[PDB]
């Protein structure tokens, strides 16, 4: 079909937020965020951990893990 | 469905920016800037802190955190 | 064509579901299945985890067997 | 509609006016000097005799020597 | 023509089939020949094994043989 | 003075053209240095002596020419 350049990333991402799993975001640096997705666009993920916000930006992460299995 | 590929962002930005808020700005290097949020386009956010502004390239940042909750 | 060798080699990894490592640009080095693919990010799989990587932290993929691209 | 208002806004007053910043790099390298021309991708600094041009993708923050009017 | 410099380079080293180091942004070099590469992507060989290299991951590509290019 | 637009071009086709030595610095630190011999939108072909070196400008954090450039 179409060019669909965002579908797994869309796919992951959603499913993780709509699943309320708990993610560890790995950065370019080695620093571990943990917590779950709130919201995400283009460019950015919201992550929440309890009373926390943290907007994070998609090109400072290497890995996306999640704390339990995802159907995709 | 309609996605916005600036909303989360553009949204986050904005209200800590209305808000006020302080924020930390963490750079890939581990540096943590901490500042007000004076204004930002696409690739730059300026910070003020006291008397000294900071233009910050977003290309840099990993992830924002603010020092109060923002109503999104 | 853009993308011929890139797309190629990972759909012939996943296809033929070869043991990869994923080596990062700060020197972790990843280890699974490419599950899926799409224009930023792998899907890997090792055992029962999944990890989602982002092709911009990427550095390098050595298949642990070789690929007839 | 205006995807560069702030940084050319800021650049461009710290061009005009001659201001001294500090450029940092993301590998924690500071430069030092005055914004003699700038572009989409790159900054020319100089430090009295001698020019650098600097890629904008390496900088993390200029910090401006005096406040700027912006 | 942004690609004028870059393809010429990469298809005289793949053709010669003359070895390269590539070093990337960590400081770790890869050597090898370069069998194919496209817009993102370098397929290096050594040998036996294969390498996918991200471009964006490379500082510099060294011939170890002069390239008329 | 001031090239709103065009200034990389400038920049590196003036030290191409008039053979200036210049110093690379990379964003690990390496600094590689050379003559500029050829460029594109996204590399740099330094030459230093017998040796030459594609350079990728995405790994470039500045360029120092050993000479005022009059760009
Ligand atoms: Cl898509």
């Amino acid at each position: 079909g179409s060019h669909m350049p965002y579908k797994l990333q869309e796919s992951f991402l959603n499913t993780a937020r709509k699943k309320r799993v708990k993610v560890s975001v790995y950065l370019v640096n080695g620093v571990r965020l943990q917590g779950r997705i709130r919201s995400f666009d283009l460019f950015t993920i919201l992550l929440e951990d309890g009373k926390q916000q943290t907007l994070v930006y998609k090109h400072a992460i290497t890995t996306i893990v999640p704390h339990e299995r995802l159907e995709i």
